[PDB]
C-alpha cells in the first residue's frame, strides 16, 4: 500500500497488525543502512568526516502524567537504554544494571559532586544519592514535571542530597563546578555539540570526569528523518526534524575542550531489550492507560492518538536496535577528562 | 615445509619463487587479520582500546649508498607510499602526485615555516622549496647521510629556502615554532605517541597546523611482529622488533595536545604500486646494484644478503597492502591544530 496518508491512516485504526508494521519499518531502516554505507574506508570517512564538518557549523506545554510514565516504564521510570544479564531479566532489574554500569564507567566514589544533565525521572540521581551518602547529586531537567517527581521521590527515600535545577541546558549559566557530569541519552537532542562540550568543561575542574552515553549507529552519523517519500516512520515519531544519531566514534572529533580517556559501546540488543519490555508493559496495563490519559487529553480518540505514537515508538526501536543481533544500531559511551 | 630456518634457508637460496613467496606472505597477514577483527563492535572496541592504552604507559651505522637508492627508487626517493592516477603512472609522477597531495591537505602556502619531521631524502622538502619560494623549509633527519643529500639536492636546484637539522626527534629541544609540520610515515616509528605529540605540540604556535600520513589498518592496530612460529616474514624484515601499526583512527585517541581537524585514508592499492614499482626497478637494475654494494659490504654474499631484504619486503608490502583490493591495510593522514 503506497502513500504515507493512506499507511497513517490504517495504523490509527489498528488495522496493521504487529507483524507487518514491524516488517514495514524494518525496511525503512534497511534503506538507511544502505544510504549509510559506503564501498571504501576512503568514501566511508568522508561522509563521515562531512557529516561532522556540517555539525560544526550549527548555531510543547503537553507532559504525559506520571502515572501514565509508571505504568509503562519500569520502576523508576528510566527512558534510556537498560542492561540485561539474562533472558528473564525484568526490566526493574535492569535499569538498576545500567544505573550500576553508569557509576563503575564515570567511576563515581562517594563524597563527590555529581550532576546529572537532562535526568530524566531521576533514576540515575537518586540511584547515586542512596548509595554514596557523601556525594551530592545534582540533576538538570527543562521539565518542572520531571523536578517536582524527582523532589518528590527524593523526600520518601530519606534522601538528603539530592537537588534538582530547572533549566534549559543550552542556556544555563553558572560558576559551579563539579567532580563528575553524567549525560545519558541527551546529545541526540542537543542541536550544537561543540558549544555543549564547551560549556561542560566550564563546570569541570582539573580532576573532574565526564561520562556520555548516547544512541548510535557504530559505523555512520545521521539526522532522525525520512529519506524519502516511502518513510512515515521517521516523521510520525519526531513531528520536530531535530534528533541526531551520531556514530559510535563521532564524538571523537568533538575533543577541542575534554579529552577522551575511555570509549565503550554497548551492543543494540539491551536496547532491543529495553523497548520491548516498555511495548509488553504498556499493553498489559492498556486500559488502565487509556483512563489515565483520558482527563488531560479530552477524547478517547486523542488518548488512542498518543498511544499509537508510543507504542509504534517501542515496535520501531525494536527494530533498529535489534538489526543484525544488535550490531547496528546501539549504544556508545565515552569518558573524558576536562583539557 | 616446515620451520623458520628451512623457509629462510630457501629464501636466501633464491631457492622459493616469486608466486610461492607471495602466497606464503598473504597467509601470513591472513593470520593476522584474524586475529585483528572481534565478533562484535563492543569486542572490536574493547581490543582497539586495550592496544591504545598500553601505548599510553610506553615511556646500526651502515647506511645504504645513495646510488643504491636512486637505482632502487624513484627519482626524489621517496619512501614513502605513492600515489597513483592511472595503471601507467610512473613511479616519478606518484611521487610529485604524492606531493602535491600533502600540500593540498597540509594547507601549504606560499610564506610559512614548514618543518617535514623525519624528512628522509628529503623529496617533500624540496618540493614545498621549489614551489614555494617564500616558504622556509626544514627538513629533520637523524641521518647525517639524508642531511648530505638533501643539502647538494638543494644546491644543484638552487633552493635557496631549506636547512636540515640533524637529530634523534624524541632527544631534540629548540623553542623555534613553525606554522606547518608534517609528519609522513614517520610515526610508526615512535615509541611515544603521546610524548610524540606533546613535543610537535610546542614547535607550534595558535595559527600553526599538523599534518600526520602514517601506515595503518583500517579496523585494528597491531606491533609489526609475528603472531606465531609460522610467521619467518615479521622478524626478518623488522628484526628489532619496534613498528607500530596504528588503526585508522588510533591517533584521534592522542589529542591531549592537538586537536584534530580533518581525517583521510588512502586506499591500500597506492601503496602496493608503490612498493611493486621499487620490486621492478629493483630487478631491472639488479646488476647495477650489486655491483654498486659489493666494495662496502665486502661479500658477493653480503650483497645478496641486502638485496633479499629489500625485495622480500616489496613483495610482503604488495601482499599486505593490496590484500581486499586495499580495504585492510592503507594510509590514515590526519590534519590538527594546537589545543
Ligand atoms: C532520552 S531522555 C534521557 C533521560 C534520563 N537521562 C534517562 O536516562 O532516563 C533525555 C532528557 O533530556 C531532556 N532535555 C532535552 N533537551 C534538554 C535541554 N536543552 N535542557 C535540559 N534537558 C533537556 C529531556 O527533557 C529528557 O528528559
Ligand atoms: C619511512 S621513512 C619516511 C621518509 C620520508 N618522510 C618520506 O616520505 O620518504 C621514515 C624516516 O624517519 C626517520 N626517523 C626514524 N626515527 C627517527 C627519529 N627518532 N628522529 C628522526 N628521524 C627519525 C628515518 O631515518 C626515516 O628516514
Ligand atoms: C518521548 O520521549 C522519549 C524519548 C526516548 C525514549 C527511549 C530511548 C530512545 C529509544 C529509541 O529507539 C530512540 O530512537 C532512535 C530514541 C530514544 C531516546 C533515548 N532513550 C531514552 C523514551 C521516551 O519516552
Ligand atoms: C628500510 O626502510 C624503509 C622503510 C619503509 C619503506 C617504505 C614504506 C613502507 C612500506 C611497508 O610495506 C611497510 O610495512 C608495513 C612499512 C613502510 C615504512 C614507511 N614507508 C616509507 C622503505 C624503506 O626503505
Amino acid at each position: 500500500k503506497e502513500s504515507i496518508g493512506e499507511i497513517m491512516g490504517k495504523l490509527m485504526q489498528g488495522e496493521i497488525g504487529d507483524e507487518e508494521l514491524s516488517k514495514r519499518i524494518k525496511e525503512i531502516f534497511g534503506k538507511r543502512l544502505q544510504w549509510g554505507y559506503k564501498p571504501t574506508h576512503q568514501q566511508q570517512l568522508a561522509f563521515n568526516l562531512d557529516f561532522i564538518k556540517s555539525l560544526k557549523e550549527m548555531d510543547e506545554t503537553y507532559e504525559l502524567p506520571s502515572a501514565f510514565l509508571e505504568a509503562a516504564f519500569g520502576k523508576t521510570i528510566k527512558q534510556s537504554g537498560c542492561y540485561f544479564k539474562d533472558e528473564t531479566t525484568t526490566i526493574d532489574e535492569a535499569e538498576e544494571a545500567s544505573h550500576e554500569l553508569y557509576c563503575e564507567r564515570a567511576q563515581i566514589k562517594d563524597g563527590q559532586t555529581v550532576l546529572d544533565i537532562g535526568c530524566g525521572q531521576g533514576g540515575l540521581v537518586l540511584h547515586i544519592a542512596q548509595k554514596y551518602k557523601n556525594c551530592h547529586v545534582t540533576g538538570l531537567t527543562n521539565s518542572k514535571a520531571q523536578k517536582n517527581y524527582i523532589l518528590m521521590q527524593a523526600e520518601k527515600l530519606q534522601l538528603s542530597n539530592v537537588d534538582v535545577i530547572l533549566a534549559d541546558v543550552t542556556k544555563h549559566e553558572s560558576d559551579k563546578t563539579y567532580d563528575r557530569i553524567l549525560v545519558i541519552e541527551t546529545i541526540a537532542h542537543m542541536k550544537n555539540i561543540q558549544l555543549f562540550m564547551k560549556k561542560l568543561s566550564t563546570w569541570m575542574t582539573e580532576d573532574s570526569l565526564l561520562f556520555v552515553d548516547h544512541i548510535c549507529h557504530k559505523t555512520f552519523s545521521h539526522h532522525f528523518e525520512a529519506i524519502d517519500e516511502d518513510d512515515w516512520y521517521s516523521g510520525f515519531i519526531f513531528p520536530k526534524g531535530c534528533v541526531t544519531i551520531l556514530s559510535a566514534s563521532a564524538l571523537l572529533y568533538f575533543q577541542d575542550d575534554v579529552t577522551i580517556l575511555d570509549h565503550w559501546v554497548v551492543n543494540g540488543m539491551h536496547m532491543a531489550r529495553s523497548v520491548d519490555a516498555w511495548r509488553k508493559k504498556l499493553d498489559k496495563n492498556m486500559e488502565l492507560a487509556r483512563e489515565i490519559l483520558l482527563p488531560g487529553l479530552g477524547s478517547k480518540e486523542a488518548v488512542n492518538g498518543v498511544i499509537t505514537h508510543i507504542r509504534t515508538f517501542c515496535m520501531g526501536g525494536y527494530e533498529q536496535f535489534s538489526y543484525n543481533n544488535g550490531e547496528e544500531w546501539m549504544v556508545a559511551q565515552m569518558l573524558f577528562k576536562k583539557k
